[PDB]
RNA sequence: AACCCUAACCCU
């Protein structure tokens, strides 16, 4: 019954663009406020992977915030 | 309307569908999201959630509970 | 349902 999970989102490169933010200030604020480990596959490859990992709830905040940005 | 794709190991997809797809039928009915699970007995599989923000959230929550189990 | 459990669960 693990309390840490890892979910991988599969994402287009323009989408990843806004998740990171100018100088990476979005995903930085997403790291601080969610408490989830967030990792973004490097290389401006157009089809990229986002790895959220952490306590269920940290996962879920980082996800809310990622959705909240794609709809922004 | 939103589309998120989740990238998932095949042993995880197993519990997401459930015995006879009972569990993923529950999710489709309760979240009101569209859920599609890529085809195959392919070890690395893509789950598409499509729908208004809340459907997405409900499906995602429900998918998170299954991996936690 | 059943002496009916686990492990794998395959839907649209």
């Amino acid at each position: 019954k693990n309390v840490t999970l890892t979910i991988r989102l599969l994402m287009h490169g323009k989408e990843v663009g806004s998740i990171i933010g100018k100088k990476g200030e979005s995903v930085k604020k997403m790291r601080e406020e969610s408490g989830a480990r967030i990792n973004i596959s490097e290389g401006n490859c157009p089809e990229r992977i986002i790895t959220l990992a952490g306590p269920t709830n940290a996962i879920f905040k980082a996800f809310a915030m990622i959705i909240d940005k794609l709809e922004e």
